[PDB]
């Protein structure tokens, strides 16, 4: 089992000494290591489960990162740098530059207090820049979520907050990078039927209509809402209920998408508003703009961008290249 080979003090590839576990996901774990052959530099090492699905993703990710890292050697577009990879007791291990906390862990460890709007603006801009680089290179990420957006540096202050009695982290600089290219898919490759983590999954994915770069835009809009509220507006683990929540937040789905779904197993959604699930969706969900916490124009600008990212029709949906020009980002450009 992986626990036999990922302990503090273990040495991987005769050079990488484990000093901490940074976290786990379905894929395995990421550990922080000292690289004794690079002058003691700390790196991150992703230790992949020895299971075919994950091994296959890791091999794919290695090829995608080789491509992205060679194309953008300065990481101008903020995709994490892979340093090398190796095998350890049958596990694929990928070595990366050491980044800071995931945006998920940062918000979670703060009791789900939302990010400041000024930080959201900077983060959103960088996420759009980064993922647009993928889209410029005939790639779609497919698994964008706060866990896969990491802070570059550990540029925060921490203290034991008297009020809550737990420790709070406060961000100083919000710069990010994008990680996890194990689901990333080239335009000309086989597209998996099911992609994305449910809460970030676009309607064309749910409806098996075909997906491409626009499904990433949908996921980013969901991420930005989460950063702003501290929670998802789609609190569900069921596809039909997910669609009903979309309908309540965004309005009815377009006829053309309903009529294409040859898997019209969900259809007007066939949904009882008066059932337990129906009552839950009406309580939990409301039109998008009602989630705004301020009527100040910068909040309106953020919500306008989110609404465009959550456009049902993936053709009409704003592209990332267009998103970068949106008014929300003007504060970044006001020299
Ligand atoms: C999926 N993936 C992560 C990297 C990755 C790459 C470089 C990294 O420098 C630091 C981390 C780091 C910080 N928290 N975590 C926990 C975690 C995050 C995301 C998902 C699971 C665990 C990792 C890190 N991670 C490459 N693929």
């Amino acid at each position: 089992s992986m626990h036999l080979i990922c302990q503090s003090g273990d040495v991987l590839s005769a050079r990488y000494e484990i000093v901490d576990t940074l976290g786990e996901g379905a894929f395995g774990k990421v550990v922080e290591c000292i690289d004794h052959k690079a002058g003691g530099r700390h790196v991150a090492v992703k230790i992949v489960k020895n299971v075919d699905r994950y091994c296959e993703a890791a091999r794919s990710e290695i090829q995608v990162l080789e491509h992205l890292n060679t194309t953008d050697p300065n990481s101008t577009f903020r995709c994490v740098q892979m340093l090398e990879w190796f095998e350890h007791h049958g596990h694929i291990c990928i070595v990366f530059e050491l980044l800071g906390l995931s945006t998920y862990d940062f918000i979670k460890e703060n009791g789900f207090l939302p990010f400041r709007l000024d930080h959201i603006r900077k983060m959103a801009y960088q996420i759009c820049k980064s993922v647009n680089f993928l889209h410029s290179n005939k790639l779609t990420h497919t698994d964008l979520k706060p866990e896969n957006i990491l802070f570059v540096q550990s540029d925060y202050t921490e203290a034991y907050n008297p009020k809550i009695k737990r420790d709070e982290r406060t961000l100083i600089n919000p710069d990010i990078k994008v990680v996890d290219f194990g689901s990333a898919t080239y335009d000309d490759e086989h597209h998996s039927t099911l992609v994305s983590t449910r809460h970030y999954r676009a309607p064309e994915v749910i409806l098996a209509l075909g997906w491409s770069q626009p499904c990433d835009v949908w996921s980013i809009g969901c991420i930005l809402i989460e950063y702003y509220l501290g929670f998802t507006v789609f609190p569900t683990h069921d596809s039909k209920e997910h669609l009903a929540m979309m309908e309540r937040i965004l309005g009815p789905l377009p006829k053309h998408m309903i009529q294409k779904t040859r898997k019209r197993k969900y259809f007007r959604l066939d949904w009882d508003e008066h059932s337990s699930a129906g009552r839950y969706v009406s309580r939990a969900c409301k039109p998008l703009k009602e989630f705004m916490l301020s009527q100040d124009v910068e909040h309106e600008r953020l919500f306008d961008l989110i609404q465009k990212m959550l456009e049902y029709d993936p053709a009409k949906r704003i592209t990332l290249r267009e998103a970068l020009k949106h008014p929300f980002f003007d504060l970044l450009k006001k020299s």
